[PDB]
């Protein structure tokens, strides 16, 4: 199995309340749900990601990520947010990201596109 | 179908000389592999992301994005690198994207785990 | 005066123990030094910046950002960091932000040049 | 004097036809004016910010950094941009550099208060 495999599985919750479901396979493939407490965004999205299932041993963190294209059959924002960063295990597991959301414009809006933002998703 | 289902699906090319090879399903969903023609890296990685399927008609790109793990069967760079981005259609059809790359580090060199960047793929 | 520039003038301390000393002007300048807790740095480095000196005033925080270069006369780590967020008034006072560090580097390195975090400045 | 005082002083274009002039001092500083084709801004702004005064001679680039806050006599965007990168000397002089646009907000939209991309000047 993935090192942590059943570390990262399961339901996350970041500081907006936002709501990120996910299952870590042992091909380093992770897919879920992805319910955002903010924007414009109702009910589920599909996600999907990777992490590393072999991480060092030295008490580095897991890198991983995952990408929502903000489209479900309520809503569709025309935008896509990617979050990096790692899994960090222990009594208070978390998942520390920073995130780029890119929004579908003009090649005149190009500039204006694309916001960075950074989550933190916590068990509890 | 995807409306940029067609136009996205195939190999793209950055301006490092990176192959980006992905497959785009009409459910929304990327998948491929991709080639780093730099850092710690050699052949082919895994790749899984999302675009929007049903993206605005008025000249606006098609937001996307994906990730890739730096493990496969030659290497484990420890490190994951997400990209958000539009497609942008026509003649010189363009991927644009700003990335986030981390790397799993110890808590106390946290500060320091993420890279930023912006590749700009091409079909030639 | 700038409407915050009593808010802002004084010492600031991060998430990772650095020290951040600002003088506000009425002008929207901010000059001070900053001193590092980690990374290729010793003692106080110059910095400068700019802040909105007529926010809002309907709840919104002040945009502000400065710059650092990682010159002074201990060391020289060739590099600059810019944070870019705002400042948020009340009791629990904070800057918020998100910063950039470029390293000088060769073109062939360009790729690996910048780093992205995010700090959060309080008076405590 | 600094080693690129002369290099970087002058006037600057970057790729949105976005106008950057600055005076590089001996002791790190840079000074000048900005004045930006796009968004929410008119005529000039005060920039301030700071470059490595002694960089490497091995052909790395002079990293630097400065910021705008987007106030001036015409209009308050009550926001403020930083650019981070580095100077690039030769025939093709260029500073490339990744840029946060951080907006004043109340606290319920922080999470989309910053914008990022990337900017290259040159002298023509
Ligand atoms: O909301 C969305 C989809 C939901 C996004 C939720 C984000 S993911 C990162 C973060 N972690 C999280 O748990 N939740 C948030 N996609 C278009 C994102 C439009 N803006 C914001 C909201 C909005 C809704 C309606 C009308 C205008 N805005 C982005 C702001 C912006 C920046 C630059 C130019 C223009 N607009
Ligand atoms: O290379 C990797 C995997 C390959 C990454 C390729 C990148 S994806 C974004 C971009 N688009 C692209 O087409 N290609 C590049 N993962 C660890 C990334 C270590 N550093 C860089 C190289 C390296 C190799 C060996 C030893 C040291 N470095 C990152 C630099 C850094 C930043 C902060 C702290 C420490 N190190
Ligand atoms: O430390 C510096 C100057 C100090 C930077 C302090 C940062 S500002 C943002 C943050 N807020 C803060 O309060 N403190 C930190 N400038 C070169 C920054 C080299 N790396 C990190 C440390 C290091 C020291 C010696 C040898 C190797 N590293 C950056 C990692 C990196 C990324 C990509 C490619 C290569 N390296
Ligand atoms: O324009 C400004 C000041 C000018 C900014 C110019 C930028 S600096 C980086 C870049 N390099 C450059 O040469 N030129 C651009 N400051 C508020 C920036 C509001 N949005 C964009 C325009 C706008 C004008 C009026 C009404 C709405 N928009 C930012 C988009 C956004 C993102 C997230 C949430 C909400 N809005
Ligand atoms: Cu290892
Ligand atoms: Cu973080
Ligand atoms: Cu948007
Ligand atoms: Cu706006
Ligand atoms: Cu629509
Ligand atoms: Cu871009
Ligand atoms: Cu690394
Ligand atoms: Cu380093
Ligand atoms: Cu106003
Ligand atoms: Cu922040
Ligand atoms: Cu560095
Ligand atoms: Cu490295
Ligand atoms: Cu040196
Ligand atoms: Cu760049
Ligand atoms: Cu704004
Ligand atoms: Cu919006």
């Amino acid at each position: 199995m993935g090192r942590d495999e059943a570390g990262i599985t399961g339901t996350w919750y970041n500081q907006l309340g936002s709501t990120f479901i996910v299952t870590a396979g042992a091909d380093g493939a992770l897919t879920g749900t992805y319910e955002s407490a903010v924007g414009n965004a109702e009910s589920r999205y599909v996600l999907t990601g990777r992490y590393d299932s072999a991480p060092a041993t030295d008490g580095s963190g897991t890198a991983l990520g995952w990408t929502v294209a903000w489209k479900n059959n309520y809503r569709n924002a025309h935008s896509a947010t990617t979050w990096s960063g790692q899994y960090v295990g222990g009594a208070e597991a978390r998942i520390n990201t920073q995130w780029l959301l890119t929004c579908g414009v003009t090649e005149a809006n190009a500039w204006k596109s694309t916001l960075v933002g950074h989550d933190t998703f916590t068990k509890v």
